[PDB]
């Protein structure tokens, strides 16, 4: 999957966008890559930070679904106009596709001031598609629409920063060592669980329950690693304490600082087999983010989110046909010449299936 090596582009913090072409003829769009949402959806509107946008008026494929759409989040919202059209990706595979198409027509902190893409691609499920299931996400729509194997990878690689899609398949060139996999819980996020944690080796010995509290996902849309807050808390504590060789603003997202003092964090996930898991491993070098560095852990209350700080570190296969993600070492991530980035199984760990939360 040559032809798709190297279709990911971005500016640090603003996240990985990929070329596609909506409409007949074709309008070229960039469109950042979420696996944390589920939705299709593009600027349709001259917004002042926008490059360039959907024109509908302009496509003779296009219909209406005469039905519109508001996504609040977090802070802010976008709403659109729903509709269909033919999608190509331009470094993808060879094919064309109706997919469902928000046509964002009123926005509030969602573009970004500076950034270069103008459109999401939601690569979950529809389970959190807005407004409901019953709007079909892409990814769903390429596969039931072509031959195109029910799954994709990405390897992310961090002012520019480029990444791989490889859609319907696995580029083995774009990792070392072998990929070791965990079950996607319920096909709605990405959800897994997290079995285990240590810094510097060192268990938190937390009930596994809390780290799933109330959920764990991968998130190619965030850029932090998120820590449920109860395990923040004992996470920073442990990291604290590894680094006694800093103000807690800091340590809180609120300041700036400016390796080897610094522990490896790892993370046991439930592995494919009955008492069986692996682990994943990063280093600083991928919770330190660029002489001033800003801390890329952060307290949360939607769950743990596995961001670009845990997937820079590996090659990520989301494997929707086997309901299962594969971590990779990424033959890109960032490592100094002692530690590196690792991924290391199999391991026992008992009552694994506790972890998860209800
Ligand atoms: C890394 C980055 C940088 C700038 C903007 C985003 C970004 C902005 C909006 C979204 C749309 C709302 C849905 C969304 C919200 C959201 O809060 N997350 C974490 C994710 N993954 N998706 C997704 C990602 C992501």
């Amino acid at each position: 999957f040559v032809e798709m090596v190297d279709n990911l582009r971005g500016k640090s913090g603003q996240g990985y966008y990929v070329e596609m072409t909506v409409g007949s003829p074709p309008q070229t769009l960039n469109i950042l890559v979420d696996t944390g949402s589920s939705n299709f959806a593009v600027g349709a509107a001259p917004h002042p930070f926008l490059h360039r946008y959907y024109q509908r008026q302009l496509s003779s494929t296009y219909r209406d679904l005469r039905k519109g759409v508001y996504v609040p989040y977090t802070q802010g919202k976008w709403e659109g106009e729903l509709g269909t059209d033919l999608v190509s990706i331009p470094h993808g595979p060879n094919v064309t596709v109706r997919a469902n198409i928000a046509a964002i027509t009123e926005s509030d902190k969602f573009f970004i001031n500076g950034s270069n893409w103008e459109g999401i691609l939601g690569l979950a499920y529809a389970e959190i598609a807005r407004p409901d299931d019953s709007l079909e996400p892409f990814f769903d729509s390429l596969v039931k629409q072509t031959h195109v194997p029910n799954l994709f990878s990405l390897q992310l690689c961090g002012a520019s920063v480029g990444g791989s899609m490889i859609i319907g398949g696995i580029d083995h060139s774009l990792y070392t060592g072998s990929l070791w996999y965990t079950p996607i819980r319920r096909e709605w996020y990405y959800e897994v669980i997290i079995v285990r944690v240590e810094i510097n080796g060192q268990d938190l010995k937390m009930d596994c329950k809390e780290y799933n509290y109330d959920k764990s996902i991968v998130d190619s849309g965030t850029t932090n690693l998120r820590l449920p807050k109860k395990v923040f808390e004992a996470a920073v504590k442990s990291i604290k304490a590894a680094s006694s060789t800093f103000p807690d603003g800091f340590w809180l997202g609120e300041q700036l600082v400016c390796w080897n003092i610094f522990p490896v964090i790892s993370l046991y996930l439930m592995g494919e087999v009955t008492n069986q898991s692996f682990r994943i491993t990063i280093l600083p070098q991928q919770y330190l983010r660029p002489d001033c560095y800003k801390f890329a852990i952060s307290q949360s209350s939607t769950g743990t989110v596995m961001g670009a700080v845990i997937m820079e570190g590996f090659y990520v296969v989301f494997d929707r046909a086997r309901k299962r993600i594969g971590f990779a070492v990424s033959a890109c991530h960032v490592h100094d010449e002692f530690r590196t980035a690792a991924v290391e199984g199999p391991f026992v760990t008992l009552d694994m299936e506790d972890c998860g939360y209800n």
